[PDB]
């Protein structure tokens, strides 16, 4: 590993990207369903 997981910056920019990416991936969900 790197981060170790236990970070709390980085992540929040990955995650801080799925608020977004929700749209692209939430919203595509019910085409998965």
């Amino acid at each position: 590993f790197n981060r170790g997981g236990y970070n709390f910056g980085k992540s929040v920019r990955h995650v801080v990207d799925a608020i977004g990416s929700v749209a692209g991936i939430r919203g595509i969900l019910k085409s998965i369903r």
